[PDB]
């Protein structure tokens, strides 16, 4: 009858750094809206709930916001992938697929240290619609930037399964940003679901939920077409492993690994930490 | 590696209220432990407490994500609720939980969800009347326009942290969103933060000093919203009430509340208990 779940850190070589997550690793009695209510009881960015199945390496995943469900290939599930391998046990690399509704998610856990280094393989980004010379201008300013903030690279919606248009900015244009529009209709017209602001050089990035008002640490989701788009136009090596940085706005300044491969393929990988274990005392 | 737990405060359920993390025993954790630990479980506030002299007594530290914010509020109630679950007893259980330099009386009964607990803040203090100036200005620092107030004279009102309670409509109250730095203005009047009150429906809101993380359930401010409705004639005084709060956060919230004759203001709620939870890392 016990039901747990735990407290992690994801992109974390230490406890309390990273970005916080929960993991239900058994959320086979909840239904849509517990999940919902569970993830706005915990209050991490992101709460994720596992489903176990007749194969002990695979299991089905949910991945929710305090907003909304985002059923698409996250940090979450690096930090599923760590905790699967902590209950398993095991001194050797260990393999899981996680299932969301879109795609089925290969990653790979070994132990590092107090805690455990996961990995997983995005496949190809998708590369979408290019915003023309007027609606470039448009982000930049729902930023309180200006049109020469911007770089010199198009702006360009990337996806390996949530679309985020990537908003290439200057380093200094970065740490003034403030969301001060609505970004809704303006990111329909583009087929994309967040902004996400990308200082090239730097490789560095920054992003918020919808409203602008929390900053993500350390997003995985956009770690991967960061990754893509950064090796599309040359502005970083194909086949070897380089670093993203997030989350210094937030006093938890975060790594994230990435690499893009000959086939195309992303993989986002990063050090996890086990921070606490929670015994559900309520009723099923 | 010790031990916290996941309560919920002004919950008639579980999983709606304000959100709390209690340690109940922190003892061994410096302060820099304790902050950390807030802003890692990302709980409005978390709540530390530490032996007494007296089984009945504990000392309490309550951290935002921010600051320390030694008053009187929810915090105190998942606290009495979790020190009842621990301790064990049938009927009323009365706890003394100290924030500095004051004494608060708590009393807990278990309830057949959770636990029932009420907090006695003592006599409402008030404060600064803003001209008409200002209540517009810090009406439009919410994306409100003055015909927004609802004509009930905004007031500093504090039960130890002071609040200015700036009356709006209920439809003001849906729409409102910090677009102005408050500090400065906060300041010359003598309280730390806005609470945005409707009156008339007895539903309050409120953030953050940045206006950011909306707050579920205030049970700091509800002492004082209590006072100011009882000192306006919107509630009777003796008689307890309720205000809502959480709706913006799709979690509903009842505060019970009475200013008692004898000047004493209380603040009482349900309070669920969710979960234990153990460290894994020291």
């Amino acid at each position: 009858m016990s039901r747990r779940y735990w407290q992690l850190d994801v992109f974390a070589e230490r406890p309390l750094t990273g970005n916080g997550l929960a993991v239900f690793d058994d959320a086979s009695a909840l239904d849509d809206a517990a999940m919902q209510a569970w993830t706005r009881e915990l209050r991490q960015f992101e709460s994720i709930f596992l489903l176990p199945g007749d194969d002990p390496r695979a299991f089905r995943a949910r991945i929710f916001t305090l907003e909304e469900e985002l059923p698409f290939a996250g940090h979450p599930l690096l930090g599923a992938a760590a905790l699967l391998h902590h209950l398993r046990g095991g001194d050797n690399e260990q393999h899981w697929t996680l299932h969301l509704a879109s795609k089925s998610v290969a990653l790979r856990s070994v132990r590092a240290g107090s805690g455990f280094y996961a990995e997983m393989d995005q496949g190809r980004a998708e590369f979408g619609a290019t915003p023309d010379a007027g609606t470039c201008r448009w982000f930049a300013e729902a930023f309180s930037l200006s049109a020469n903030d911007l770089s010199g690279h198009p702006p360009r919606v990337v996806s390996t399964g949530l679309p985020y248009l990537l908003l290439p900015v200057t380093a200094e244009a970065l740490g003034r940003a403030r969301q001060v529009n609505d970004l809704q209709e303006a990111l329909d017209k583009l087929g994309a679901a967040f902004v996400y602001l990308l200082d090239v050089d730097g490789r560095e990035g920054r992003t918020w939920d919808n409203l602008g008002l929390v900053e993500d640490v350390a997003t995985g989701s956009a770690a991967g077409p960061v990754a893509a788009y950064l090796v599309e136009y040359g502005l970083a090596a194909r086949g070897e492993p380089f670093v993203l940085h997030q989350g210094r706005f937030l006093e938890r300044p975060s790594r994230l690994d990435v690499q893009v491969a000959t086939d195309g393929s992303v993989r986002v990988g990063g050090h996890v930490q086990l921070l606490a274990r929670a015994e559900l005392l309520t009723s099923a």
